[PDB]
């Protein structure tokens, strides 16, 4: 997250860190949202590589013992069947991970609430992106979870020529684009949390930013629209 602030330890308890085995260590690569005690929602592009993955729930600082972490291996991966790694603009950037164990819930570990199917936020709806992604374009990952306030940009504006044009689809949510704050590499797969009727719900799965930079004016961060996949998610969990 570029232009973010440090999140309070218990603000976003559904946020997880998706990590891969690297030598004799683990490295964060993407975020995710805990949606069942044994299921995580992330971006399909985060699991394109055939690596060993684990999820960390109750994580706050990637480099220090928080005293709240639960480490769980990824036992099964179900990527959306229409995802194509060489066509992120087509959408479908979503995947579900079944965990080897069911995590224990507490104030640092809770399920993410999803929006009702088909819900579309009005332009300029207030949301926060959270993640440990780069804090500057071509920078480094954050040590502590960051949050940035990114208002939505509706489809009509987002798909206009000066914004994302034909790249953005109605199956995506755009947010931000002020040139100061945004998601960045390493935030992919994580949540876009938006307050609706007094409750936050996870409306987006971070998918992509501009090749010209994370924080670029009129290139809002683009997320997979969770509300376009409610039936898909329910169907995967029920058959797995
Ligand atoms: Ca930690
Ligand atoms: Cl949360």
């Amino acid at each position: 997250v570029v232009g973010g602030t440090e999140a309070q330890r218990n603000s976003w308890p559904s946020q997880i860190s998706l990590q891969y085995r690297s030598g004799s260590s683990w490295a964060h690569t993407c975020g995710g949202t805990l949606i069942r005690q044994n299921w995580v929602m992330t971006a399909a592009h985060c699991v394109d590589r055939e690596l060993t993955f684990r999820v960390v729930v109750g994580e706050h600082n990637l480099n220090q013992n928080d005293g709240t972490e639960q480490y769980v291996g990824v036992q099964k991966i179900v990527v959306h069947p229409y995802w194509n790694t060489d066509d992120v603009a087509a959408g479908y950037d979503i995947a579900l991970l079944r965990l080897a164990q069911s995590v224990t819930l507490n104030s640092y570990v809770q399920l993410g609430v999803l929006p009702r199917a088909g819900t579309i936020l009005a332009n300029n709806s207030p949301c926060y992106i959270t993640g440990w992604g780069l804090t500057r374009t071509n920078g480094q990952l954050a040590q502590t979870l960051q949050q940035a306030y990114l208002p939505t940009v509706d489809y009509a504006i987002c798909s206009s020529s000066s914004y994302w044009g034909s790249t953005v689809k109605n199956s995506m949510v755009c947010a931000g684009g002020d040139g100061v704050r945004s998601g960045c590499q390493g935030d992919s797969g994580g949540p876009l949390h938006c307050l609706v009727n007094g409750q936050y719900a996870v409306h987006g799965v971070t998918s992509f930013v501009s090749r010209l930079g994370c924080n670029v004016t009129r290139k809002p961060t683009v997320f997979t629209r969770v509300s376009a996949y409610i039936s898909w998610i329910n169907n995967v969990i029920a058959s797995n």
